[PDB]
C-alpha cells in the first residue's frame, strides 16, 4: 500500500514555502516552488486531459530540481516543436519515461550520464522521444513491453509510481490505437522510448 | 495506483534542506527536518519492529508541523508513561490514528478542535488513546471496525495512506491476539480510538 500520506505532504510543503518566503530564502523558495508544482500536478485527476505543453512544463521543473542536485553527473536536454505542444494527452505520460531514463543514467555513470527529451511531428503523429545513454534495458522487460504495445497482456506477477506499462495502456485507451510506442535499446548503446501519438488538432474527450 | 514517486520526493526534500542551510533559513530548516523525519520513517520497511518511543517521536514531529500551520484552530496534547515507551510495536501504528483525529477536528471546527494522545499501562496492557472532540465517527464505519477487531472480515468494497483497518490487522498479527483496540464514539461527543497492546517487556519478533 502507500506508506505516505500525499495531502499532508503537499500542505506541509506549502508551510515550508511560506517560511522560506518569510526568511527571504530565495533559492530555497525556487526549489520548493518546483517540487510543489510537480506534486500538485501528480495529485490531480489522472483521467483529466492536459496538453504536451503541460507535460513539458512539469519536465522543466523536474530538470531544474535534478540539475541542482546532480549537475556534475548528468546532462539534460529538452527540445520541442511548439506546434506539437497543443496535443491533448493523458497527464503523467512523460514523467515516468523521464524518471526511467534518469535512473538508467545515474545507475550507469558516476559522471557522463545523458537524458534527452525531444517532441516533434512526423507524418500524422506527434513523436515524443526520451533517450538515455545507459547500459540498455533488460531484454525480457523490453519484450513484455512490446507485447503490451501489440495488445497481448503480459505475464501477471505478484507485487506489480506509475510505470511504463501504465503509460502505454493509458495512451492506447486515450487515443483508441494500440501502436503508441516503440522501444529502441541495445547493450552499451542506451535506450530510447519513442511515443507515436495520433496528431489531434484538439480532441480532449 | 500511486501518482507520486516518494524516492524523488525524499531526495528533493534533502536538496531543499541543503539550500535552506546554505541560505541560513533556520525556521525553514527546522520544518524541513521534521517532515523529512516523517517521510523517512514512513518509507522504512513496514515489517520492521520499532518501539512506542519511535512512534511518539514521529508524533511530536507531526504536531510541530501542524501547530505551525493550524495554531489558531487546534490544540494538541501528548502524554506518555516512560516505562511504556520500550513496548515493541509495528511502525505506523499511531500516525494513522492521529491523522484520523486531526481530520475529525479540522472538519468539525473553525477553531476549538482538540486532539489528545495518551500512552499508559493498565493491568497487563499498554493503552494508547487517541481522542478528538469531533462530531463522532459514522456508525457503520464503527461497526465494521468492531467486526474486524472481533475477527470477522468486513464487506469488501471497490477502491478500498494506511487506514485504521490496516493498523488493526497489523496489530492483531504482530501480537497474536485479536482484541487490540476499541472505539468509543458518540454524536457530538467525539471519538476515542483506544489500543490495548499486550505488554511485551521485549519481544520484537
Ligand atoms: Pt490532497
Ligand atoms: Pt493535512
Ligand atoms: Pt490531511
Ligand atoms: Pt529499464
Ligand atoms: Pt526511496
Ligand atoms: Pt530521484
Ligand atoms: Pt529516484
Ligand atoms: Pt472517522
Amino acid at each position: 500500500q502507500s506508506q505516505i500520506n500525499p495531502h499532508f505532504l503537499f500542505n506541509t510543503l506549502n508551510t515550508v514555502a511560506k517560511m522560506a518566503y518569510l526568511e527571504d530564502a530565495q533559492q530555497t523558495s525556487r526549489l520548493i516552488e518546483a517540487v510543489a508544482a510537480i506534486l500538485r500536478y501528480n495529485l490531480g485527476d489522472l483521467q483529466r486531459t492536459v496538453t504536451l505543453a503541460d507535460e513539458v512544463r512539469i519536465a522543466r521543473e523536474y530538470f531544474f530540481i535534478q540539475q541542482t542536485r546532480f549537475f556534475d553527473r548528468i546532462k539534460f536536454s529538452l527540445e520541442a516543436e511548439p506546434s506539437c505542444l497543443d496535443q491533448p494527452i493523458p497527464p503523467l505520460t512523460l514523467q515516468p519515461l523521464i524518471e526511467n531514463a534518469f535512473i538508467h543514467g545515474i545507475e550507469t555513470y558516476e559522471q557522463g550520464a545523458e537524458l534527452s527529451v525531444s517532441v516533434f511531428a512526423e507524418n500524422g503523429r506527434v513523436v515524443v522521444e526520451v533517450r538515455d545513454n545507459g547500459v540498455g534495458m533488460d531484454e525480457q522487460v523490453k519484450a513484455e513491453l512490446e507485447a503490451l504495445i501489440r495488445g497481448e497482456e503480459p505475464r501477471t506477477r505478484r507485487e506489480q509510481g506509475i510505470g511504463l506499462h501504465n503509460v502505454i495502456r493509458r495512451l492506447q485507451l486515450f487515443y483508441g490505437v494500440m501502436d503508441v510506442a516503440e522501444i529502441e535499446s541495445a547493450l552499451g548503446k542506451g535506450t530510447t522510448v519513442r511515443l507515436w501519438l495520433p496528431r489531434w488538432q484538439g480532441g480532449m474527450n
